[PDB]
This record gives C-alpha cells, structure tokens and sequence, in this order.
C-alpha cells in the first residue's frame, strides 16, 4: 500500500538510510533516472532512494531527468516522495542550519520538461492543467513537521508563534522558494527583488519535481536545507556545504527516517485515491 | 478587401461561426497548424476559422505552432486575426463571465518559436525588432468593443467611469494579461506576486500568438473569458454553465466584429502593418 | 601581459590582420580583428556579425567567449545599446553596469554540464557582484580622462546631473528578444528599480565569469524603451539614429581603458578569476 520514495540533493549522494536489499537499473518512457534506484524497509516501510544529480553529483540541476526521476519511483509503487534540497536563504530569520518545510513556491525555470503529458511522441496523451495553489501535500507536509518535534528539533510557525520563540537552529513551518535555472548563483540585484517579493528562500532543483509528482498521483512534500543567505547580505559552492551543512545532514537523515515510520503508521486510502482523481479531473482532453 | 481568421480556444475547438464553403489542409514553412483551416462568409466578409488547440483538445498551450497558425492565415490572405482566450482572474472586478478586450501583456513564456526571422536556415533572413509598447491593433480593439455593445453587453472602462459602473457581466475595455508557460496552473504565490504587479488576468496562449500576428503584417486583436478567479483567492457546475454563457456571447461579438470591419475600409492600416515590419529590420536599417 | 578583447553589439587601432577561430562550442559571431593599442594587444570581434544577421537570442555566446579566451585574452570589455527605465538616464548617456536581472532563456549559459556538448562537471559560479571592480572603475576613470562627465547616484543628484554622462553603477534587465517590450512589461521593469534594457548581457557576462576573464559592460543609452510618450517609444530607427551619435564616444573610452588596463599588474586579480573557476565545481 505505501511505500515511501526519498529524492536526495545536495549533501545526500550516498544517504545510507537504510541496508540495501535491491539495487534497479531501471528506465521510463522519459529515459534514465538519475542512478540506480535503491529499495529497501524503513521499520515495516518500503522504502526507495535515489538522489538527484546521481553519483557524483554529475549532473547539474537544468539537466536532470525529473520526468524519469518521478516516474521511476511511481512504477516501484511509491505513493509518496520525500525530498531534500540545500538553499540559500532570503529572510533575516532563515538562518544558515535551519531547515524549512516549503508550501509554496515561485518558479524561474525554463528549459526542463516539466509535464509528463503532451502532443508529441515522446509523452503521454492528453493535455493536463493541474491546480497548483498549495502545490504540496499537506498531510506529508505535517509529517515532516511532527518528525522534527519527535527528534527534538526546535519548529518555529510563524502563524501561530512569536519572533522571540524562533530559537536557531529550527524546522520552519512554511515557506516559499523561488526556482532558478542555475547554474549560476543570483546576482545582488536578483537576490533582493526575489526577497522584496516576499520569498523565503531561493534554490534550483525544486520545480518541475513537485508539479511532475502531483502529474504522477504521488504525495510530496520538501524539507530545504538553509545553508547560507543569498548574496543580499556570499553563496559559494564551499560555503552551500560546510561544518554547520555537515551537522545538518544529520538531522535531515533522523527527520526523513521518522517522517517514514510516521507515514507508515497511518491509512492513506482516501488521500491516495484523491491524488488520482484530481489527475483525471484535470484532463481538458477528456 | 478584408479577410477575417479566428483563432478559437478554449470552448471553441469546434466552432459553426458560419456554413463551411470549403476547407484547407495546409502546412507552413514552419510546421503543420493546429488543424484544417474552415472558410467561409459572414454576409459578405470572407472569414476562415482554426482551432488553437484542435478539435478534441490534444494540443497544450506551451506546444501549440503559432507560427504555423499565423502564417497560414497569412497565406490565405486573412487581413485581421480575432482570437479568444480562457483566462483566470486576478482582480476584484474581473469576475467570472466578464470579457476583457486586452490591450497589454506581460511574457512568462518560454521555449515557444516565437518569430519568423533569425540566422538560422529555416528562418526567413533578417533580424527583426518589432516595437511592442502597445502590441495590438487599437483599431481593431475597438471593434470588439463597440460589437459588444452592439450585442447589449455591458462595457466598463475603468479610465472614466466610476467603478459603480462596473456591471457584471461587462467586457473591460483595456486589461493586461500575464501569459505563462503552463500547463500547470500558478502556485497561490505566484498568483499573489502578478497581482501585485497590477496584471488583470492569467493565461497561457497569448503569446507569441500576438507577436507573431504584428510581424506577419496582420491586425491582431483578442477577447479573453473570464473563466473564474486565480488562485490568490481561497461549484463547478455553475462555472461550466458559466462558461457555456460566455461562449455562446463570445461568438455573438466575433460575429459582429466581423461585419463591422467588413463595413470601413481598412488600405491604410493594412500598408502601415506591412511598412512597421520592414521598418523593424534591423539589418536592412544598417 | 594582458590582451584585451572587445564584443561590439549593435552598429559596433592599428589593424594587423583578421583572424577566423573555431571553438569546442562552435564558431564565433564573425572573424575577430586582431590589432594593438599602442603596446596591448587587442582583439574586436562583432556581437551579431558583420550586416548584423544575428539576433541576440541566437548569439553563440559560448564561442565568442570561448574565441577570445583561446586567443589570451584577459579582459572583455563589451557594449550594448539599451533602453533607459530611468528619468535620469536620457539617449546619449553610457552606462558602467554593475548589476542585472536575467529574463532570459533558451541560450547556452554555461560551459560545463553532462551534455556531451559541453565540460563535463557542475559549475555553480557566485554572481553577487557579477563584473570585475577593477576593469568598471577603468571604464569610469577612461571617461573622467576623455573629459565625458561621469554621474554618481550615490553621491551626486539629479541637480548635478550634466549630460552626455557615464552613469557610475547601473542595473541592466536582459530581456531574450527579439522584440521590444510592450509598456505593461516597461513599467514592470521600472518598478522593480532597474535601470536600463537590453538583450545581450546575458549569458555573455556569465560565460566571461566562467573562462576566468575580467568583464565590463559600457552599455549606450539609445532610447526611453515604452514608459514614456508614444513619440518616445522605442524602435529600430530611433536605437540606429542614436546610437550613431554616441559611437564616437565608445570609441574613446575602449581606446583609453585598453591602455589603462596595459598600465597596471593585473597578476594576482587573474589568479583570483581563475581560482573563483576552480572553486565553484561541485562535481
Ligand atoms: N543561494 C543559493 N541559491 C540557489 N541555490 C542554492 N543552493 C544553496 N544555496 C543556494
Ligand atoms: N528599449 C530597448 N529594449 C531592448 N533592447 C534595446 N536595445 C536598444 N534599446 C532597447
């Protein structure tokens, strides 16, 4: 019934989350995933890890397959993807070591397939217009959430907390992300009109994979990584992982193990079957 | 003489504007247009009508042939290009089932062919930089304006009247559309950030349709329909009823428009369309 | 030593000889003029080609950076011509950009990736301040020295605004063309506080970036772009017939800064630019 697929960023190339039962070579009708897919039991949880630039971190964020990505893990029987992503922060109180469970997100991408379904040979038939107005699933989204308060990682919501109560290094509640193409890192310029839009934090590897799960009837939810401020107070490669990035991976790893067994431990029959449905009501062909 | 082409979107892939004289299946220099190409009259103007999508709706915004769609009316010797566009809210006064007449864009597009001309060998030579400040044909803007009041519909320029004029359902005589990739619908966040820049609507088809219309020569003018509200606000079968309504008033002011721009003469306005394309080549100007 | 090559966009020494290069990522816009400047060596290469055929979306960005970096060159200094979004910024000024906002796509902005058509390895390059400090104040300090006034935000206001002016910093909104924008996108762009369009910056001042190159942009106001009144709206015509009067002074400054550049050490900023390369590789 469920089975739990991670997609692991920056920092998670060899997540080691679990023993390795199965290693699948597998491909889509979209080509190769990243890597091989690795499956194996978290608690009673069927679980599957891939990461996202594959080993060695090979391929930069414009390139990878996110079509084949999703659908791979979709055809090993995942219902949900947990995913990670390392992020620069916008906002004063996004400090580098917190995390942020997104809810939102403002997209500057081009150039990716981003829908699994078209006119061409190459995708599915039909044309489909997802709603996209909280584009995550809530449920998975307060999961996370509930994982981090069961490994005592301070959470700070902004909607129902005070300034004084966000104590660093937290989990916040909700967020938005704007998506660059990359490979670059913003400009100045770039990096205060994204933070005078009011976004919380910027990366690169967010969007299309939240749109092309929902396309594939699966729950997602993000966790990102704060793992320095955007060059409006600089962003290097060193610096997007450091001593504070390292320490942050491992709790990262205890949040993720946690949100498994938390989404194991629960019916998700009707959300399941509402993922599907809203594919099919989306169908403007149909 | 004039000719007149529709292009139909949403709740027209299959239109009976007219009786069918006859009809053309054609391709372009730049691929095959979305579908057979209808002719016939309305009275005595010529007109020739296409589907965006084609009939059945197979085809996504994002890979609709626009240059083939213009190009081929262009062919035919169509003169004007009425288009109609289904599009979301993004202000308080354009409500569901309200009309827009546009005048201003704002391009989210990417990865659409967007001109005719360029270096590469399948483009025609030159380098062309339309201008774009005020990118439709005012005059036949202003046709779609007075057919609507022709047809007893209300119209409400937010320019001169008091917003107790706004009486819905009304065509607003000005509007800005942002045009975005697709196929997804925006996330409430980006929705709140367009409104914030002051666009009236969503859509996905607006451009480079309108663009590639003024470098072909032809006089572009469209006619969105509010459909319903973007998701920066919080059942569906009053909206598709809705939407019915629309369609059946949308069709009344095409048909009139088409009549009155057969009723003046337009030699003028046909040569300084074709005269603002050569005065855009920039490497003939050199 | 340094050697200096100069992007010439629309409309735009001792001549030795012309040069045609092949590059891993194709060939460069046209054949490049090699040449000197007094003792510096210098090498011009036109942005769209000679007739201007090539339109900014199709400009092998890659292969003119790429052209100019296999030849030794050190620095890039480049022109466009833009459209102002500012009151103080009028055709006929220049502009030393220190900033920009990428709109941009479906150009190749990267030398490196998994393609087989480009560097293998991942290139994650800081943009904070995207030119080289040193090759914009040469720009700026070449027009002090052929008596062009040069006007300083902030420290100067508008009372003291002399024109035809070098504006000290500026923002540039690259737009991917190949038409103008319409007023809609011109106020848009205004209200986010940039101050100039144009269509060319972007990628070449990345690419720059990613060969290890000190890049400036002097960027020829021609026009108001759309904000204004309809007599004011930009076109073809208008960008050509100002930028024409404007050329002369171009002229001057590149001149100037290429023999400012040849003046100074240049030795430990090269290292800096070529140890920034090696350490934005995340593979
Ligand atoms: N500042 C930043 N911008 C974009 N992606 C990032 N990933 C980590 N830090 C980032
Ligand atoms: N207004 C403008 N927009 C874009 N590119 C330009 N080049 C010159 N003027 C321009």
């Amino acid at each position: 019934k469920v089975k739990v697929g991670i997609i692991g960023g920056t920092g998670f190339d060899d997540p080691n989350l679990f023993k390795k039962v199965g290693v699948r070579q597998v491909t889509t009708p979209f080509g190769k995933p990243s890597d091989t897919l690795v499956e194996g039991f978290v608690g009673d949880v069927a679980c599957v890890v891939l990461p996202r630039h594959g080993k060695g971190h090979l391929i930069p964020p414009s390139e990878v397959n996110y079509r084949a990505n999703v659908w791979a893990l979709k055809d090993l029987g995942c219902t949900h993807i947990l995913a990670t992503t390392a992020c620069g922060s916008l906002q004063e109180d996004l400090v580098p070591g917190d995390f942020v469970v997104l809810n939102q997100f403002m997209d500057k991408t081009w150039g990716r397939e981003n829908t699994f379904y078209g006119s061409k040979p190459d995708s599915l038939k039909g044309v489909l217009h997802m709603p996209m107005a909280e584009p995550f699933c809530e449920r998975t989204r307060q999961i996370l959430i509930q994982a981090a308060r069961n490994k005592s990682i301070n959470v700070y919501d902004k909607k129902t907390m005070d300034k004084s109560a966000c104590i660093h290094p937290c989990v916040h509640a909700e967020g938005s992300a704007v998506t660059i193409n990359g490979p670059r890192f913003s400009t100045r310029c770039e990096s205060f009109i994204h933070k005078a839009m009011g976004l919380d934090i910027v990366n690169m590897t967010l969007v299309p994979e939240v749109s092309l799960a929902r396309e594939a009837g699966l729950s997602y939810a993000s966790i990102a990584i704060v793992t320095d401020f955007d060059c409006w107070k600089e962003h290097v490669c060193v610096d997007m992982v450091l001593e504070q990035f390292r320490k942050s991976v491992v709790h990262v790893r205890e949040i993720l193990l946690e949100a498994v067994a938390l989404i194991g431990a629960e019916d998700w029959t009707k959300t399941i079957e509402a993922n599907k449905a809203l594919v099919m009501s989306s169908r403007q062909d149909l």
